[PDB]
């Protein structure tokens, strides 16, 4: 992920042209080597037209030059590019909303489950290492980075994600398909036997546990579904040959014929297509952009951080339940005490953001006396 | 389905243009037959014009051409055709959530409904079971992969679905209506026996799992309104027509003319109207990709794997419930029992993906010492 | 409603094209009628410049055809229309979804509600009648098909929606306003008793209940909202002009001008405009879809089924509460019962449909020995 | 609001056409006023070209006309009023769908809280009260027709919507914000007395009818939300420049030319321009359809009806929760007591309608006796 | 952020024009400096080719010139700008939604937590101020106004936001990550405590506690979410090369190359290109409202008042838990308390719009007699 929102915070003069000069994740790193082939192409054939053909030949080829130019805007890029394009946006955003945080079901554990001695520590841990566990399986089932660090469930358990019994329990519990639910019965298994054992002292609270783990399932669900449910090949298929076979067609079309035959539109031969050139960028870094983001777990500088998100996820979530539990600052009171109205105060920074209070957009209307009195 | 999640996980170069190989589920397949047939009739078309008018025929139908090239923009093919493939798409991936996945429903019963007798195990396969008939009945009745594998509700008996007991009260109830509710009636039957019996222990409990099984009796009306209430046939129709006619009018209006007319626009002459195939290949290619999405639960090649799906739920939810039931790992303390950060290890392929936290766009502001003091 | 899913099942040749045959909710029967007085006026304007002007008239004629032809395309009629119809068919949509199904809360009464005895059998059919009766007061307000069923209350009454009692009951409490939420209060109220009196054992159940039938009342408040707040008139009012002005503008600018004149783009004429007649087809078309599903609920072929969703919900609800209560089949171990990974048959028609478990995007990559050790 | 749902409920022959007669919330009311300035300014303009200027100056005016024709189409109008008019139009529907409706919690609170009595009484009236007084709190912040019915609290007061005591407490509060938040405190602390004191029996009753009346919180809050939160005034501005740039340019490039000249597109000239009156009527109107739905809750005729909602919200949960408190009608066995399939009557209007069940897409796929056995 | 809501109420004449003066968040303040960079960069350029070039090198510039007008059109701007600015802004209204508003979690909190003495009020008082803190972390973390009010943990403190022995328990638990979850985890704890200690009477409460607080840490996830994962920085690349490039052309391609040469399009000059400079108005507005809203927590005119937000937050808050704590106004029959059908008045301005009930779009619906009866 390459983030620029503190750039972007305010619109300033040039406050995107500012942003045109950053390389990684630029439109410049996904597009400088298909844009070099259609250079060294457009060249090539350049050459070819002009010094290497007769004179019937490169009648024969203007020819070619003004048919490709006229009929180049039959092909439907702008159609097919916008469809595609709002499809891959909307499921790459869908995809980080699946993105499972275990934040939610921390709180709850760290409350709910009891005991400061030993082996309430070790059913806090367990639940909540469970939870991450399950997020850790699915992420590697459709994530590269993730597989890449963790290639085996080995892995897993050298990296302290899975202890040696999980595994040998997810062994024998192995069935042709992607175990990455296991953890969740397991969760449920054992906050059941928590409630029991009377550390979870309620089936009210054993029920919200259950809510925010069964929330993270359906998260882990939807990552699975669009890891295998990809955009229909077809479409990727049909984007892929639109833009092509119209960058293929301006290699020919967009060629600058001899200006002595005064060819409509060729008058002028500047010996670089500045407009095809223009073009080649937005419609194929229109694509390449779809390309990168398709996926957004793999490896792209746009790509999720799913390793982050990872290793971030257990700290805190180990941190949460272990060392946070009824471990509270010390309850006084506070600064606005006895203030009816507290007033927090503003630095010399902020000063100018003081507002007034919006009170409604009919505040301000303003009636006659006779307007007013009730009409019986 | 074809998934091809794993080639388009990054953006590398010709990144879609490598997935233009792919046969199966591919725009080829779609297209190769209706492609051929207008090939065929465009050069019949073509042989006629050449070689069996006279010159007055010939000269009627250059009028003709230029008429039909004149006025073929007037079809609206790209408005009706976006307007369509949007509403296809968008009814294809709501059709794909409504799936009903037994895991959340699975973890609950396995967890609540207590005891590792036989009454028990029948009891906890029993609700899974009938959580499992229901959605096998639904996507019996909308898809034509799982309605001929199971064919009758004998099939569902002899493939261990439905017991024997289960089939004669079916009969029983039997109305004029899809009968696919029942298996939820009986699970909240069965449930609430349950909990007067004493396996499942609190109301709460009971609570959560008829809300996870009536999230899937929602699920699967979800299903069976889309099979039911069918994209309106008026814009099925429409599409049709605009493609058709458009194509059917380009069997005229892209002959190329005797180039010794020198009419405009017919300069040159290419036996293969290469353009004219392009346009084919984007628009008829797009309606045949509507035509395979409009029903995802048939036999297309990107079409779901109902089967798959069912036979998977049948498989995890009994393991679950059954195997998996108050049978845990040893719970032992994990690698980090006394590491208060812990700091999972990165593989060779993946210690590039170790990135610093993200700490909010704000952190890098710098203000002067004066800026920051509050004000009075 | 009109179904064709069966037939749209797969991506076959001509997939789309044989449902072109279909007349019952087909285009043609929306446009025949608006298609015959557009051909009728075009042809008596035809006849009238051909055989009843002067040459100065036709002269005339000629010169507002042309100015008619040139300036038609000011008309945004396609921005309009694909506005307008986007709009028709997120609210047709929406509409249906807000269609209310007492599935889930006649499972939880049928449930919950306790005792086989004259009592418990009254108190199930009077809750479920409650949600039912509600259901037809908000769809006899909004639906025309219903409304002609159930002309009146009484007639509600004579149908067994409704008992005498609650006809007094509905009088005495009769306000300004459409009494349709009244059978929730009644629910509630009766609910309430119903656990005062130990037929519902818990406050938990009870509470479910509620939540049910509060869904309920929330899609029947989104009906009552949608039939109330149509669509702009203003809006409405723009569409029609937009088509219809269109249209009439066609008649003089579609018509062919005498050959002699030579006129460009009047150079051959063809008696029947063809390209007019398939904007007509279009555009009136789409138009016409939008008038059909801007009311969903009226009589049109392609309109909901209110009746048959009306009296299958009755029928479904009152055998679900009544003959279904504590009437479960034998519970006896199923087919697997020892069978720790079932594999359910498939037939020779879907031997094919057999496939192996998708493990992951992830599951293909391979590493190399150094590039997945650890590294400290 | 303006309602043509019952007119418009099916597709009959100039549907759309009828409408257009309505003159109330009719596009005519919007325009005829701009479209009179327009028709003023365009033919006092004529009338100066054809009747005040020189041979020379009408020279310079015709190439002015022809400049402004030739380069009107760079103006974005379709583009903006497009974007801006499909973010009103969703912004409308969603402040309708914010818009609170009390019955979910009059029902709750007619059930729940308990007792005959006046204390019984005076309880479930306050409560339900104190949603109402939430309600119109935040409706006369947010709307100007109610606004002008209760221009103060003293207004809600004499209205009965807040009882002197209140308005006291109320003043008593009063902070440098909008009060509307107040009656859901003063709610929920009313309900935990209402249990303290047995009057609700049950903590799952008080926890259904806080998160009913939280559930209206939220809707007032997204109230407040757009009526602050307006549509950035940048996009306002943009969309007013461009409708208006654009037929100010019209004023001289639509002008007829003197006919003599020649001039292409000038050879016949109508003293009405009908197609630019034309493109008035849709842009125009397009915009001033925008500027009516922008704040729903004015005084348009499209304006929402907030007084009628208020008055109506009073009315039903007063007699919900007073009236029919445990008022239940008679309990008697209904209609189809032993039917085991209840079959209510069809009308002759409504006897069409009787349909046979729709029984899934895939029920009459017919299969060989070898395409159905199950393979070993 | 700029409210006109009030202005635009009602559908007047000329409602926008009116909006048009405004100069604070106008798009007058975003244009004028690169509009006025762009005028002198043009006028630059023609004074150039008026006087300081030969006849050769402008009959050179004037080939430019109609070559860079012939071919701009190629530059796919409002493709572009429309995704890109489409994206914009429903981010902007997502991370609007995700504001956390205490109000819910207040009127819980001021219910639930029981004791009107130092110890009741010190819980309430910090429970609440864990939601206020929670809040303002995150908002310190992704809004630069927030945070420079905000620069550091010791100004919350001093800004009473967080106690000091909350500062050293955040200092202690530091981990390399954003800590804003933290109060989350504190609340659970607190609530626990509170609980166990029969502060919260009972678990359904202490439930309903901290899913309102859970919802809150939900909010605050999507404002951190939206903060790191910003719109594609190769999507913001493109849409700035597309504005930019398609001006910078405009500076050559809409010069007023000279009369005399009666160059086609150059017939008339006016020294000011009024279209191009109206292009200018839409294309760079448009992309400077997108830069503007793609942070809205930035410090632009419409960008949100986050520091007003903060600031009402803790005052409501600490007024709701504390003052209004089993605080209510005196409970006394309200002025219909024997009125079955309440009438509350209407004011001379708001009598007008005392409508009719509407009853459903099938109230008017007649049918004969014989069309009513029953069928057998
Ligand atoms: N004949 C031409 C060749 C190339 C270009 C261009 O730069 O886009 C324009 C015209
Ligand atoms: N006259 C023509 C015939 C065909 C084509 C084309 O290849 O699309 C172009 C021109
Ligand atoms: N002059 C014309 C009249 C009619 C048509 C047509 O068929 O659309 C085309 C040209
Ligand atoms: N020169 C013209 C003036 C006006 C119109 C028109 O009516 O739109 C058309 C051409
Ligand atoms: N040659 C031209 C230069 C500028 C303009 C314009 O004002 O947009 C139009 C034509
Ligand atoms: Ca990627
Ligand atoms: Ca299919
Ligand atoms: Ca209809
Ligand atoms: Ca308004
Ligand atoms: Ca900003």
């Amino acid at each position: 992920t390459i983030t620029y929102t503190s750039q972007v915070a305010n619109a300033r003069l040039g406050s995107f042209s500012r942003l045109l000069l950053c390389w990684r994740g630029s439109i410049y790193k996904l597009l400088y080597g298909e844009f070099l082939i259609f250079l060294l192409c457009y060249y090539i054939i350049r050459f070819i037209y002009r010094l290497a053909l007769t004179e019937e030949q490169q009648l024969m080829f203007e020819k070619l030059t003004l048919y490709c130019d006229s009929y180049i805007q039959l092909i439907p890029i702008s159609f097919v590019l916008g469809f595609y394009v709002t499809l891959v946006v909307t499921r790459w955003w869908n995809q980080y909303e699946n993105l499972p945080w275990p934040d939610r079901l921390m709180s709850l554990v760290s409350g709910f489950v009891e005991g400061k001695d030993e082996q309430g520590r070790l059913l806090r841990r367990t639940l909540i290492r469970y939870a991450n566990l399950g997020n850790v399986l699915i992420l590697r089932s459709v994530s590269t980075a993730v597989y890449k660090r963790f290639p085996s469930a080995q892995h897993l358990v050298q990296a302290g994600f899975m202890t040696p019994a999980e595994h040998k329990q997810l062994e024998k519990l192995s069935l042709p398909h992607n175990m990455f639910w296991v953890p969740w019965v397991w969760f449920a298994n054992l906050s059941m036997k928590a409630w029991l054992g009377g550390r979870i002292r309620d089936p009210i609270l054993l029920q919200s546990l259950l809510n925010e783990m069964n929330t993270l399932r359906t998260q882990c669900g939807h990552l699975y579904a669009y890891d295998w449910i990809s955009i229909p090949l077809v479409y990727t298929q049909v984007v892929t040959v639109a833009v092509y076979s119209f960058f293929l067609t301006c290699l020919v079309g967009r060629q600058f014929l001899n200006p002595a035959k005064a060819y409509p539109g060729h008058e002028l031969d500047l010996v670089v297509p500045v407009f095809t050139f223009l073009q080649f960028f937005f419609y194929v870094g229109w694509l390449k952009v779809a390309e990168q983001l398709i996926n957004p777990f793999g490896e792209d500088d746009d790509d999720f951080e799913t390793n982050w998100i990872v290793d971030r996820n257990l700290q805190v979530s180990l941190l949460a339940v272990d060392e946070m539990h009824q471990d509270l600052p010390r309850m006084e009171p506070d600064m606005y005490w006895n203030k009816p109205e507290p007033q927090p105060p503003y630095t010399a920074a902020s000063a100018q953001f003081r507002r007034a209070s919006f009170m409604g957009s009919t505040f301000n209307i303003s009636l006659n006396k006779e307007e007013m009195e009730f009409q019986p």
